């Protein structure tokens, strides 16, 4: 009695806002929300061992907790030196004191949610992971960052997070980087709900999928390269001069839909008004998507490993050849660039002021 | 749909999909028959006997009859004016498609629960290798609970004249007759929550390079093996000794078997597991004739991907099939004359 109205949903849209934990599975649906789709920017950087990246990490926190504050519940920490790996949000210390009992040699652990039970996925999201000193000296050098708002939210201040997103690599100075629509998985029990972000990513091209602090450090990471294009998508000056430098890229992405934000040392590419789930219903590939991933996919990672953990009782994962596939997703030929650029022009919004930071190029 | 009645009565379009508005889907019973030689006056005559058993049925539901570019009439015609299928039949050569679609859908783009649709390959496709038709018949659900019986008699009734190659019967999605490519199947999904529905378009599998292997796409309410699949599967003995007589039953015909999986059609199975117990044994049983590929069923390679893996759906560990077994005879209704034919072996 309960398949049906699911089924009728799914028929008819590429994504789900809301996904039952373990939806995906032969047991099936339990109790919590399994995963939440919401707008969620990724940033690999480096030196988050260092006093001046910690500061620069609080001032982050600080203008994502004057949005967030009314929503978050709940902060997940890995096996801390003091305190437990879950608090309420209320009886937190400040992120400024907590670093503070902290030298280079500790690693960064904050996860932020809004979920009301502490294993519901959440759309607000404010997660570091941050490489120890010795680890970063060792080889395991990149940290991550990632953060997330609501769609309503995006849809009411169209603005907000881009201007986070700025804000945050111009402080970090990151390595590489995107943001667009992602689904949060349970923080606890995201094994359950890999399997709906599968089923989902088969569907919806624009969506960001995988664990990026489990992808940060793999050998797969080492090159010079990106995992994926995004409504927003993050270069450093190195893979920025890898992918021809500004000038050849401007005159790819038409500055009517992509803009370009410069930052210290490296581009933030907007692609479009807003983030793409999917394209339209002759092809699923959002448009400014295509065209910006057909400028950059000479510097994307060739494989990055899997995606999700092994498959338990024959439910969806994305892991060896489907991974590889899924990096590929929006790749189109040579000689169809052109009906893409009439696709873009015909039949989406252009950038303006409502939809652009004013510091644009 | 514990008792679908009375969740009908909660939601009367539960079953239906919406698509200016029309049904784009509707969940009924619907059985699929891939045979041969759709081109000879012979099997012609068959399929036009098969139409005559179904129209005693369906007669008071059908509402429109759908044809792909015929050589004479219009694609469109309203059932209650349409001419004997012998006729239009007759019309037609060894090199004719033969293409004829009968819905009850209350529109003309509407699904509908009744069908019987026939698509037959040309004299010239099949000697050059497509050589694959298909007929696809259904009822409703509510039809199937009040006459338990008369679904299960025309395909077995089917399968006797058409001496097909494979088959199977259980619940599916009716399509709208003309709006078949707008809507995702959602394979993922019914594979983890409704593993019993089939998923797919017959027509469109038939002459794959997929297909062309000995093997099967999949089991469900009633699965049919051709005497060649039958021996790879190891053979009818073997079946009957592994599968309790208590909740399968077995239907012979002159070139192979239909296997009936449990007392009546299953969307899944309980709360503690969506698979149901009579397809999950028989799907064991059969696993070593399954098609390890299908292509995708109704985009980047992702979801032709998630098709193979629908194909796996009923699959479990076999240390559990003792369990799953124990399960069957304890928890589920068996097979009596109210559920099978009396032709059962």
């Amino acid at each position: 009695e309960q398949p049906f109205d699911l089924a009728a949903e799914l028929a008819k849209q590429p994504h789900l806002l809301e996904i039952a934990g373990n939806l995906l599975m032969k047991s099936g649906p339990e109790d919590y929300i399994g995963a939440v789709l919401c707008l969620r920017g990724t940033l690999y950087f480096k030196k988050a061992h260092t006093p001046l990246v910690r500061e620069s990490l609080c001032q982050c926190f600080d203008e994502f907790e004057r949005l967030a504050e009314p929503h978050l519940t709940w902060l997940w920490r890995e096996e801390p030196a003091q305190g437990k790996p879950l608090t309420a949000y209320r009886d937190t210390q400040p992120l400024r004191e907590m670093m503070g009992a902290m030298d280079e040699d500790d690693h960064l652990s904050f996860c932020y949610t809004s979920g009301k039970k502490s294993r519901d996925a959440g759309a607000w999201l404010f997660d570091i992971y941050g490489k120890r000193s010795w680890q970063a000296k060792m080889g395991h050098d990149l940290s991550v960052l990632e953060f997330s708002v609501p769609l309503l939210y995006q849809e009411r201040q169209p603005l907000d997070f881009l201007q986070l997103f700025i804000d945050f690599a111009r402080r970090l100075e990151p390595e590489q980087g995107y943001a667009g629509h992602a689904y949060n998985l349970s923080p606890t029990s995201w094994d359950n709900d890999e399997p709906s972000e599968a089923f989902m990513a088969a569907r919806m091209p624009g969506l960001d999928v995988g664990t990026a602090c489990l992808l940060a450090n793999t050998p797969e990471f080492k090159p010079t390269r990106i995992k994926t294009v995004s409504w927003l998508t993050l270069l450093n000056n190195e893979r920025l001069a890898l992918a021809g430098g500004l000038d050849a890229l401007r005159a790819q992405l038409p500055s009517s839909h992509f803009a370009f934000y410069r930052y210290g040392d490296g581009v933030v590419i907007q692609a479009g008004a807003y983030p793409y789930i999917a394209g339209d219903a002759e092809d699923s590939r959002p448009a400014p998507y295509v065209l910006l991933n057909h400028a950059l996919k000479g510097i994307r990672y060739e494989t990055i490993g899997s995606l999700h953990g092994g498959s338990h009782d024959g439910e969806l994962r994305l892991v060896g050849w489907a991974a590889d596939q899924w990096l590929k997703r929006l790749d189109v030929e040579d000689s169809e660039i052109p009906r893409w650029c009439d696709k873009l022009l015909s039949a989406e919004p252009y950038l303006d002021a409502t939809n652009t930071l004013p510091e644009r190029l």
